[PDB]
């Protein structure tokens, strides 16, 4: 695709802040939120409409009881930002997430360890979270890989059952910008998997580029800012 | 403007790699940068049909005879990049540049001294400019300043008779992003002068979005990357 | 203490590489790591005499049939290095490793809700380090707070009887610098626990300097490099 | 030298705050600096006696009768910080900086155009130097070049009739750390060259280390802390 293309795709599905905001997961991970952060958080998602709140697993099951009451979908990191706790570890946290209401996990495997072992990873948490109907995006650290490696992981993701795949976990790689994004959607998105990315989407412009570049979702940790910077660059 | 303004903009003035490459001012600025190093800049600023090649006093002299071979107009940074010898010096830097050929100059004034002095700084080296018919830009490091003091800047260059405004030295500010852009051409595009982006474009999508933000001219130290990055995203 | 201060300690405390080499945590926790660098750490490690290897619960569990052949000490992070997944996810995690042999924990606690829960959290893993006779070192990413609330941090973890505190994870904050250093040990000393410096020990030097700030030991993904930078600067 | 041996020479050094104070040239080279700041600059020099204040030629001469009423050196930069200007222009600048009073020049050659380019030109500013009995200080930019090409610019340096050798502009490299000062350190002193190290010094240890590498003086824009650090970590 040319800069042109990106642009003009961006702008092709983006017409509405409303658009925008359907697409965007409202995100807090870091070391220093607290619990009022958080509620902050599921608050401002109702109020503008986020596509849901992305949350550590201890957050996602303290917040689940305001989530649910003000409708606000809940989706939890699993094994993040490192991956590299074994199975059982993941699977016992992400039942916890679960079983308190979260329909959706943002899974790091350990990548490390190659193609096969993230398909019989991702396998294995995808069969927990379809017996709870949530919805599992596997996070590829794209920026990390060529490529093959890269097509390979979307290949195992897409056999194990996935129905997303996302960039980065912003925290060891960035990939909210085109290029990141393309890279993945390239190869995500003929397999009719959804792509979200994430890492320093900080304006409405970087949002609108991911999208172009192919992101379906955007995950972001200034969800308002990103909403407002949309509406008005300055 | 929204973010959805700066694409669209961008797009309607940017329709194909001819019109983003004759708003090029290709440009090397480093410390490393050899002779041989220049004549390719040159030479390719040829090839490419890029607006000019901006350099430094030393280089922009030592080429003025390859450039004049090739047709490529010389552009040369003045008092570059702190700003902070005085008038006199910079008058005899910029005497020497226009008698070699150089038809535009990016100066830095000494900002910190304030609008008034400004004014009269760049009042001297637009006198000199003028009688070599040569235009000069004006560098203002609009992100070190408030909307106040950047109006002031603007408007002492309009009164000193500078054609083009410039955002960035790209040393000790960056100002090639939308944000600083329209900043700067809010301010300066009412008052009939130009606006340069300068500072962080390495992308063909960082160039039609500093246009589409308002930007006349983009300097970049990567101008082949630019305009092959605007053709195709990988 | 003084800036002479500090450089003196460090001298008075390391005389030999050896004396360094022993207080050397030698680590690896790269998402990009992969089981030939983890056999290469531990064996490396073994060749080096450090003080043991640190690596991810996975690496740990498939390391330890060598790291047990060649005599080299296992420390496994865990709830690293986020610290947000609750305490029964990290008790399993624990649990794994310690059954695989591993005689050393680097704990990252969930420090954002607070030193009362931070002392009841690491009081469990404590208990279950206890049974297995394995030290907790419990990380505290101190540069994230303030003296008062790192003292609030230190209680909490003497009094849930953790034997060492932690600077950093190295992730989320760098405390691998002698202010830092101090600022922990400074309030762990007094009260017998050891401290450990992670984070940005790049240098031998940088190594001398944090055990002269108070740091017992040294944790660093550049064992190897410190080491010979504490022999030859260049 | 080993890291033990750069610790213990800086040690030997500087046993007191008055043999560091001594041996800082108190920097001021920002964009935003004005005149009130150069005021402080010049003020806080006599008043914890550092070695001289290094400022750009237009502050120098502003500041020149205060500077002379106190006591305190002046140093200004010339052809700072990129050093293309042609030597013309770099003697005009260096001449209104000298007739103003100033002491010490930090000059920056345009060392991309090979070692004799900068013989012949550090000669000729040498020259004029030497006819106001001032001292001039060559910035190499260390970190870009090489040990034979740095060797050469050093070997330019001193048959130029230079005095000192310096190791950064502190914009284009950094060269406060002990590796890069004693790369530099190693090839002129045994050519009776002084040594001035700058960029990124902002502790008393980064001071201390510098000196214990080779570095006779130190430059930084944080002097008052660099001290204060010095007498107390925290």
């Amino acid at each position: 695709p040319s800069a042109r293309d990106i642009l003009q795709q961006g702008l092709d599905r983006l017409g509405s802040p409303e658009d925008l905001a359907s697409r965007i997961d409202s995100t807090l991970l870091s070391p220093r939120a607290t619990e009022e952060d958080v509620r902050n958080l599921v608050r401002e998602a109702s109020d503008y409409g986020f596509r849901c709140a992305v949350l550590t697993p201890v957050y996602t099951v303290k917040i689940s009881g305001l989530a649910e009451k003000l409708g606000v979908k809940l989706c939890s990191v699993i094994g993040f930002p490192l991956g590299q706790a074994p199975l059982e570890v993941k699977l016992v946290e992400a039942q916890t997430v679960l079983e308190a209401g979260a329909t959706e996990l943002d899974v790091v495997p350990h990548l490390s360890l190659g193609p096969e072992a993230v398909y019989r990873e991702v396998s294995g948490i995808v069969k927990l979270a379809k017996s709870y109907g949530a919805v599992v995006k596997v996070i590829l650290e794209a920026p990390l890989w060529d490529d093959k490696t890269l097509s390979l992981l979307v290949d195992s993701s897409r056999r194990a059952g996935a129905d997303i795949v996302k960039t980065s976990t912003g925290v060891y790689t960035k990939g909210g910008d085109p290029v990141t994004v393309f890279r993945l959607a390239s190869l995500a998105k003929p397999l009719g998997m959804g792509v979200k990315a994430s890492g320093g989407i900080r304006s409405g412009i970087d949002a609108v580029l991911a999208v172009g570049a192919g992101a379906d979702i955007i995950g972001t940790s200034s969800a308002v800012k990103v909403l407002e910077s949309f509406k008005s660059l300055v």
